């Protein structure tokens, strides 16, 4: 891995400022749970967290929901969990009174229902739906996770977010305004990334030529920036995802207090790895 010095990760997609032409156990649950522990924990920082209701809907299996719940458990942040999935949830999932497990696939008429029932309680609506996947798929998806946002109208969103292939286009669709989160620890060339949104819902165009930016600035990413090692970097691992995971979880609060901020995402890493099952 080629060497290189920086000061701070891309964080979010529009941070990337190169472009290249196209051509671990568990993973997944690790990318998930980072991007989810930092959405929600920057709705912690903002204030608007406590008291809220997190919607999850894609949520099973799930596995590592777990760890968020016991997160701000532990921290005395008052939330209640609604997860959504025709799948069954992973089973460590059981026996958590303020987790609600709802076995049953969404659709207009069940948002409108949820709305009811939680209304007028904040609400924080994670998406995470996946129906490989085509462009009418992911357009169908998209649609859907509009309909959330319109229905269940949350504070705040995270909302799985693909671009389909410039070479698969359709047609142009609508999404919401947001910052687009950038993943670590997704597949070596994946171009997900997690639309978060604080809402105070506007509406973007994305064309066919975003298609393109996002296909050649995801592949810049992949290709060359992933697969750097951070030399300045004061950590036992300076490969660039674990760089990027560093930056993630400075922002994540802890009850217990930490000499040094290396220490705590030290302690933090080593806390989620061990429940991912990860060496
Ligand atoms: N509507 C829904 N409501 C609830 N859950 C749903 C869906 C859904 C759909 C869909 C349709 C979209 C558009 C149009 C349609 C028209 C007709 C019918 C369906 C759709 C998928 N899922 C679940 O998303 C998971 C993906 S991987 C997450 C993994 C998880 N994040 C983890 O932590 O492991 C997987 O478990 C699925 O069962």
């Amino acid at each position: 891995m080629d060497v290189v010095s920086l000061d701070k990760p891309f964080m979010y997609f529009e941070e990337i400022d190169n472009e290249l032409d196209y051509e671990l156990p568990y993973q997944g649950q690790l990318k998930l749970l980072l991007g989810e522990l930092f959405f929600l924990s920057k709705l912690q920082r903002h204030g608007i967290l406590d008291g809220a209701t997190v919607v999850y809907i894609g949520s099973a299996p799930g596995t590592h929901i777990r760890y968020l719940r016991d997160h701000f458990y532990n921290l005395g942040v008052i939330i209640k969990w609604m997860l959504i999935d025709g799948r069954h949830h992973d089973p460590i999932l059981n026996g958590l009174r303020d987790v609600t497990l709802v076995t049953r696939f969404v659709d207009e008429e069940y948002l409108r229902s949820i709305k009811k029932q939680l209304h007028p309680s904040k609400i924080i609506l994670i998406s995470d739906v996946r129906s490989e996947p085509s462009t009418a798929d992911l357009l169908s998806n998209y649609a859907l996770q509009n309909v959330m946002i319109s229905i269940l109208n949350p504070v705040a969103s995270s909302l799985k977010w693909r671009c389909p292939f410039p070479d698969q286009w359709i047609k142009d669709f609508y999404i919401p305004h947001g910052n687009k989160m950038l993943q670590p620890f997704a597949p070596s060339y994946s171009a997900e990334m997690r639309l978060l949104s604080i809402y105070t819902m506007r509406l973007t165009r994305v064309t066919k030529s975003d298609a393109v930016n996002y296909e050649k600035k995801m592949y810049y990413l992949n290709k060359i920036v992933r697969n750097k090692v951070v030399i300045n970097f004061d950590y036992p691992n300076q490969e660039y995802d674990y760089f990027h995971m560093y930056f993630m979880l400075r922002t994540v609060y802890c009850n217990k207090t930490f000499p040094t901020t290396k220490a705590k995402i030290l302690f933090l890493q080593q806390s989620i790895f061990r429940f991912l099952n990860i060496p």
